[PDB]
């Protein structure tokens, strides 16, 4: 109900809305300041204006503070519980000792090469495309990666608001 | 040593100086782009500029993911390390009832007021400091406190960075 929502006090705005992307409560408590939203869409809108109007360092900063798929966080217990979902789901908490060992070198390639973590929507790919989409990726400019990158955090973002 | 800093993996600067500016790793994580760092001066000449290029919304922003002096989260002992010592120092942690009783009201009508929480660089003020500033800046402008709550911010930062140095 967005008359609800439109009648939150900021801190319980970003209480509900302070992880829509990964360990950047700064946008959600952002974007507060444009109240009342017309409906989800509009919330949805103002989000994906904001990390635009950021500088490209901006951008990558919110790539670096997502997790790796299936690395450090998610073997020891420490992903946020949205996180822990969707990489639950995307089957990186049932990868058997090869498909760990993979994932592994995978990131290191692609973080060596961009200086930013593979970030993509593990709701919208199940484990082969995720597989596929990181080999492809790597291939990229970093001027197109970063475009792709930040796109795939919108549709998480777009996820994790519609899942609230 | 700035070597050691400038040779850190990025993995390693967040959560070095994620929390430098409160709950706010975006910003650490940013200001990695532009290593090397001359020096901790460049450091934070960097964060500063990353905060100033924000909108307006995103230095409100800023300000809305730091808790309140004595609030909810010092009482129910969930502060992060750096604003559980820095509020401690200022005497946030030893306040009988009158006085937490008294804090929630004046945060309360601060952030009636300017729609972010009442930000002080705690460690360069005590108890009455606080209430003093709390009930100056109340009366500011908007557009004039959000500048002077930012400028806290850096100070905060500045300290915070000292403090792992």
């Amino acid at each position: 109900d967005i008359n609800v929502v439109n009648a939150l006090a900021y801190e319980d705005f970003v209480k509900l809305f302070g992880n829509v992307v990964e360990k950047c409560p700064l946008i959600s408590a952002a974007i507060w300041s444009y109240r009342p939203f017309k409906d989800l869409a509009d919330i949805e809108a103002r989000i994906s204006e904001f990390i635009h109007s950021l500088p490209d360092s901006g951008k990558e900063g919110i790539l670096r503070c997502h997790p790796d798929l299936a690395g450090r966080d998610l073997q020891s217990g420490t992903l946020t519980p949205e996180s822990q979902e969707e990489q639950s789901q995307a089957g990186m908490t049932t990868l058997d000792s090869a498909e760990i060992v993979h994932m592994y070198r995978l990131n290191s390639e692609y973080k060596e090469r961009f200086g930013f973590p593979f970030v993509i929507c593990a709701r919208l790919n199940n484990k082969a495309d995720i597989v596929r989409q990181l080999s492809e990726r790597l291939k990229n400019r970093r001027t197109a990666e970063l475009e792709c990158a930040i796109e795939e955090v919108k549709k998480i973002c777009s996820l994790r608001l519609h899942s609230i």
